[PDB]
Protein backbone atom coordinates (compact mmCIF):
# COMPACT_ATOMS: atom_id res chain seq x y z
CA UNK A 1 0.00 0.00 0.00
CA UNK A 2 1.10 3.42 -1.17
CA UNK A 3 -0.69 5.98 1.41
CA UNK A 4 -2.65 4.26 4.72
CA UNK A 5 -4.56 6.37 7.30
CA UNK A 6 -5.97 3.96 10.17
CA UNK A 7 -8.33 5.53 13.10
CA UNK A 8 -6.74 9.02 12.69
CA UNK A 9 -7.44 11.88 14.90
CA UNK A 10 -5.90 15.26 14.47
CA UNK A 11 -5.73 18.69 16.38
CA UNK A 12 -4.49 21.95 14.95
CA UNK A 13 -4.45 23.39 18.83
CA UNK A 14 -4.35 21.73 22.14
CA UNK A 15 -7.61 21.24 23.76
CA UNK A 16 -9.27 22.48 20.28
CA UNK A 17 -12.22 20.68 18.70
CA UNK A 18 -10.88 18.19 16.68
CA UNK A 19 -9.92 18.89 13.03
CA UNK A 20 -10.13 15.28 11.44
CA UNK A 21 -11.87 12.25 13.57
CA UNK A 22 -11.44 8.54 12.89
CA UNK A 23 -10.31 8.70 9.29
CA UNK A 24 -9.83 5.56 7.78
CA UNK A 25 -8.64 4.79 3.93
CA UNK A 26 -6.02 3.06 2.19
CA UNK A 27 -4.58 3.86 -1.71
CA UNK A 28 -3.03 0.92 -3.10
CA UNK A 29 0.31 2.50 -5.46
CA UNK A 30 -1.03 4.10 -8.91
CA UNK A 31 -4.50 4.48 -7.42
CA UNK A 32 -6.75 7.92 -7.33
CA UNK A 33 -8.54 8.65 -3.81
CA UNK A 34 -10.98 11.50 -4.31
CA UNK A 35 -11.37 13.56 -0.92
CA UNK A 36 -14.69 15.80 -0.76
CA UNK A 37 -16.65 17.44 1.72
CA UNK A 38 -17.81 21.14 2.68
CA UNK A 39 -15.70 24.21 3.62
CA UNK A 40 -14.11 23.54 6.55
CA UNK A 41 -14.03 19.91 6.34
CA UNK A 42 -10.73 19.06 6.88
CA UNK A 43 -9.46 18.05 3.34
CA UNK A 44 -6.52 20.36 3.52
CA UNK A 45 -6.16 19.32 6.87
CA UNK A 46 -5.70 15.55 5.56
CA UNK A 47 -3.27 16.77 2.96
CA UNK A 48 -1.07 18.15 5.32
CA UNK A 49 -1.10 15.55 7.80
CA UNK A 50 0.53 13.18 4.81
CA UNK A 51 3.23 16.29 4.52
CA UNK A 52 4.12 15.90 8.26
CA UNK A 53 2.68 19.63 8.96
CA UNK A 54 -0.02 17.72 11.47
CA UNK A 55 0.60 14.95 13.81
CA UNK A 56 -1.71 12.47 15.04
CA UNK A 57 -2.79 12.14 18.42
CA UNK A 58 -4.88 9.04 17.86
CA UNK A 59 -4.48 6.39 15.05
CA UNK A 60 -0.84 5.64 12.66
CA UNK A 61 -0.52 7.19 8.76
CA UNK A 62 1.86 5.44 6.22
CA UNK A 63 3.16 6.64 3.56
CA UNK A 64 7.08 7.10 1.62
CA UNK A 65 8.85 8.75 -0.50
CA UNK A 66 8.55 12.12 -2.28
CA UNK A 67 5.53 14.34 -2.40
CA UNK A 68 4.38 16.94 -5.12
CA UNK A 69 1.25 19.17 -3.26
CA UNK A 70 -0.57 21.86 -5.37
CA UNK A 71 -1.81 24.05 -3.28
CA UNK A 72 -5.69 25.14 -3.52
CA UNK A 73 -4.69 29.09 -3.86
CA UNK A 74 -2.72 29.06 -7.06
CA UNK A 75 0.52 31.10 -7.00
CA UNK A 76 3.28 32.42 -9.38
CA UNK A 77 6.30 33.36 -8.48
CA UNK A 78 8.73 36.04 -11.23
CA UNK A 79 10.01 34.62 -14.26
CA UNK A 80 8.99 32.75 -17.21
CA UNK A 81 6.16 30.65 -17.59
CA UNK A 82 8.37 27.84 -18.34
CA UNK A 83 10.39 28.50 -15.49
CA UNK A 84 7.28 28.63 -13.37
CA UNK A 85 6.67 24.86 -14.36
CA UNK A 86 9.61 23.21 -14.19
CA UNK A 87 10.45 25.46 -11.38
CA UNK A 88 13.79 23.70 -10.29
CA UNK A 89 13.32 20.25 -11.47
CA UNK A 90 15.44 19.72 -14.42
CA UNK A 91 14.02 20.05 -18.07
CA UNK A 92 13.01 18.00 -20.46
CA UNK A 93 11.41 18.97 -23.30
CA UNK A 94 9.22 15.87 -23.81
CA UNK A 95 7.75 16.26 -20.20
CA UNK A 96 7.46 19.50 -19.80
CA UNK A 97 5.03 19.46 -23.18
CA UNK A 98 3.28 16.53 -22.32
CA UNK A 99 2.12 18.68 -19.04
CA UNK A 100 1.52 21.86 -20.57
CA UNK A 101 -0.68 20.04 -23.17
CA UNK A 102 -2.66 18.02 -20.70
CA UNK A 103 -3.03 21.05 -19.08
CA UNK A 104 -4.42 23.11 -21.85
CA UNK A 105 -1.69 26.05 -21.61
CA UNK A 106 -0.27 25.25 -25.44
CA UNK A 107 -3.27 27.28 -26.30
CA UNK A 108 -2.51 30.21 -23.83
CA UNK A 109 1.37 30.30 -24.75
CA UNK A 110 0.85 30.25 -28.47
CA UNK A 111 -0.59 33.54 -28.55
CA UNK A 112 2.99 35.38 -27.11
CA UNK A 113 5.41 36.45 -28.91
CA UNK A 114 7.97 35.15 -26.80
CA UNK A 115 6.18 31.62 -26.42
CA UNK A 116 7.08 29.72 -23.34
CA UNK A 117 9.72 32.79 -22.42
CA UNK A 118 6.85 35.09 -21.49
CA UNK A 119 7.50 36.66 -18.01
CA UNK A 120 5.33 36.21 -15.39
CA UNK A 121 5.11 37.54 -11.69
CA UNK A 122 6.93 40.85 -12.47
CA UNK A 123 3.84 43.39 -13.57
CA UNK A 124 4.19 42.65 -16.98
CA UNK A 125 1.32 39.62 -17.81
CA UNK A 126 -1.68 39.45 -15.34
CA UNK A 127 -2.76 36.17 -15.70
CA UNK A 128 -6.48 35.14 -15.18
CA UNK A 129 -7.46 33.01 -12.16
CA UNK A 130 -7.69 30.31 -14.59
CA UNK A 131 -4.32 30.51 -16.43
CA UNK A 132 -3.31 30.95 -13.03
CA UNK A 133 -4.63 27.69 -11.68
CA UNK A 134 -3.46 25.44 -15.35
CA UNK A 135 0.11 26.78 -14.44
CA UNK A 136 0.05 25.61 -10.59
CA UNK A 137 -1.29 22.46 -11.65
CA UNK A 138 1.41 21.90 -14.41
CA UNK A 139 3.99 22.89 -11.68
CA UNK A 140 3.18 20.17 -9.32
CA UNK A 141 2.56 17.64 -12.15
CA UNK A 142 5.92 18.21 -14.17
CA UNK A 143 7.83 17.55 -10.60
CA UNK A 144 8.41 13.63 -10.39
CA UNK A 145 7.25 12.10 -7.23
CA UNK A 146 5.52 9.28 -5.38
CA UNK A 147 2.74 10.61 -4.31
CA UNK A 148 0.40 13.72 -5.72
CA UNK A 149 -1.20 16.00 -3.71
CA UNK A 150 -4.05 18.22 -5.86
CA UNK A 151 -5.78 20.31 -3.64
CA UNK A 152 -8.88 21.72 -5.48
CA UNK A 153 -6.77 22.65 -8.32
CA UNK A 154 -8.95 23.58 -11.06
CA UNK A 155 -9.79 27.08 -9.64
CA UNK A 156 -11.77 29.83 -11.81
CA UNK A 157 -12.17 26.54 -14.63
CA UNK A 158 -15.31 25.98 -16.49
CA UNK A 159 -17.00 22.45 -15.80
CA UNK A 160 -16.51 21.52 -19.30
CA UNK A 161 -12.37 22.59 -19.13
CA UNK A 162 -12.09 21.27 -15.67
CA UNK A 163 -13.92 17.54 -17.30
CA UNK A 164 -11.21 17.78 -20.15
CA UNK A 165 -8.00 18.86 -17.83
CA UNK A 166 -9.34 16.16 -14.51
CA UNK A 167 -9.18 13.90 -18.11
CA UNK A 168 -6.32 14.11 -19.82
CA UNK A 169 -3.78 15.52 -16.67
CA UNK A 170 -5.41 13.24 -13.65
CA UNK A 171 -6.50 10.22 -15.88
CA UNK A 172 -3.99 9.50 -18.62
CA UNK A 173 -0.90 11.57 -18.37
CA UNK A 174 -1.09 10.59 -14.15
CA UNK A 175 -2.19 6.99 -14.76
CA UNK A 176 1.00 5.43 -13.51
CA UNK A 177 1.02 7.69 -10.14
CA UNK A 178 -0.79 7.67 -6.88
CA UNK A 179 -2.78 10.42 -6.48
CA UNK A 180 -5.28 12.03 -3.71
CA UNK A 181 -7.31 14.85 -5.32
CA UNK A 182 -9.39 17.00 -3.09
CA UNK A 183 -12.77 17.28 -5.50
CA UNK A 184 -16.57 17.07 -4.84
CA UNK A 185 -16.98 16.74 -8.49
CA UNK A 186 -19.40 13.93 -9.28
CA UNK A 187 -17.28 12.08 -12.48
CA UNK A 188 -14.22 12.22 -10.59
CA UNK A 189 -15.43 10.50 -7.49
CA UNK A 190 -16.62 8.14 -10.17
CA UNK A 191 -13.30 7.56 -11.63
CA UNK A 192 -11.67 7.57 -8.39
CA UNK A 193 -10.72 4.00 -7.24
CA UNK A 194 -12.10 5.03 -3.24
CA UNK A 195 -13.70 8.38 -2.21
CA UNK A 196 -13.32 10.07 1.14
CA UNK A 197 -16.45 12.70 1.69
CA UNK A 198 -15.52 14.70 5.39
CA UNK A 199 -18.28 16.13 7.34
CA UNK A 200 -16.77 18.44 10.22
CA UNK A 201 -13.60 16.07 10.57
CA UNK A 202 -15.58 12.94 10.56
CA UNK A 203 -16.15 10.50 8.00
CA UNK A 204 -19.23 11.33 5.61
CA UNK A 205 -18.36 8.01 3.17
CA UNK A 206 -15.59 6.24 2.57
CA UNK A 207 -15.65 3.77 -0.31
CA UNK A 208 -16.37 3.62 -3.68
CA UNK A 209 -19.07 5.55 -6.19
CA UNK A 210 -20.38 2.32 -7.20
CA UNK A 211 -21.41 1.05 -3.51
CA UNK A 212 -22.57 4.56 -2.76
CA UNK A 213 -25.07 4.12 -5.85
CA UNK A 214 -26.35 0.90 -4.29
CA UNK A 215 -27.19 2.70 -1.42
C1 LIG B 1 -5.21 23.99 6.83
C2 LIG B 1 -5.44 24.47 8.26
C3 LIG B 1 -6.69 24.36 8.83
N1 LIG B 1 -6.91 24.78 10.06
C4 LIG B 1 -8.23 24.62 10.59
O1 LIG B 1 -8.60 23.38 10.40
C5 LIG B 1 -10.10 23.38 10.01
C6 LIG B 1 -10.30 22.72 8.80
O2 LIG B 1 -9.72 23.50 7.80
P1 LIG B 1 -9.31 22.90 6.33
O3 LIG B 1 -8.61 21.58 6.47
O4 LIG B 1 -8.49 23.97 5.65
O5 LIG B 1 -10.73 22.65 5.59
P2 LIG B 1 -10.99 22.33 4.01
O6 LIG B 1 -11.83 21.07 3.99
O7 LIG B 1 -9.69 22.20 3.26
O8 LIG B 1 -11.90 23.59 3.56
P3 LIG B 1 -11.94 24.31 2.10
O9 LIG B 1 -10.53 24.42 1.57
O10 LIG B 1 -12.58 25.65 2.34
O11 LIG B 1 -12.82 23.53 1.16
C7 LIG B 1 -10.46 24.94 9.99
O12 LIG B 1 -11.02 25.30 11.33
C8 LIG B 1 -9.36 25.56 9.81
O13 LIG B 1 -9.37 26.90 10.40
C9 LIG B 1 -5.91 25.31 10.78
O14 LIG B 1 -6.11 25.68 11.88
N2 LIG B 1 -4.69 25.44 10.28
C10 LIG B 1 -4.43 25.03 9.04
O15 LIG B 1 -3.32 25.15 8.61
MG1 LIG C 1 -8.84 23.41 1.69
Amino acid sequence: TEVVMENVTAFWEEGGTPVLKDINFKIERGQLLAVAGSTGAGKTSLLMMIMGELEPSEGKIKHSGRISFCSQFSWIMPGTIKENIIFGVSYDEYRYRSVIKACQLEEDISKFAEKDNIVLGEGGITLSGGQRARISLARAVYKDADLYLLDSPFGYLDVLTEKEIFESCVCKLMANKTRILVTSKMEHLKKADKILILHEGSSYFYGTFSELQNL
